[PDB]
């Protein structure tokens, strides 16, 4: 298991333009287009982020370079933030991919907002942070990710991905 396994599993990988668990207009590995409910302005974000004319549908190999960008990119809005550096610098490789998944997710501003529960994975707290994290509306809306993502952070072992 790594990160892009790991984000597979919770992403999924649809090639057709479809809504995320939010409703929002998205495209293959949990690529988010837009949060406009115009479908037309998801094309048009679509058609700029492959750089072709695509009417709402992508290759494999068109996914998976999004998906690159975007595993790259929560990478690099950890490193930038200045709350998410201090934690995802002190974690071991298998809970920083947690935190990559969490940024994936909900972004590098829903993440650093969780300050209560960084403060408990700087200080290795891991049951009590994992505790703290599910007292959230990303764990109540995507519970069973959550619980993934969490078992991810209190174990750090892939346990909850096994099998899967
Ligand atoms: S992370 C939230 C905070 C805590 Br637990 C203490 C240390 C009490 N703070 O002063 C805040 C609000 C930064």
């Amino acid at each position: 298991m790594n990160i892009f396994e790991m984000l597979r599993i919770d992403e999924g990988l649809r090639l057709k333009i479809y809504k995320d668990t939010e409703g929002y207009y998205t495209i293959g590995i949990g690529h988010l287009l837009t949060k406009s409910p115009s479908l037309n302005a998801a094309k048009s974000e679509l058609d700029k982020a492959i750089g072709r004319n695509t009417n709402g549908v992508i290759t494999k190999d068109e996914a998976e370079k999004l998906f690159n960008q975007d595993v790259d990119a929560a990478v690099r809005g950890i490193l930038r933030n200045a709350k998410l550096k201090p934690v995802y610098d002190s974690l071991d490789a298998v809970r920083r991919a947690a935190l990559i998944n969490m940024v994936f997710q909900m972004g590098e501003t829903g993440v650093a907002g969780f300050c209560n529960s960084l403060r408990m994975l700087q200080q290795k707290r891991w049951d009590e942070a994992a505790v703290n994290l599910a007292k959230s509306r990303w764990y109540n809306q995507t519970p069973n990710r959550a619980k993934r993502v969490i078992t991810t952070f209190r174990t750090g072992t892939w346990d909850a991905y096994k099998n899967l």
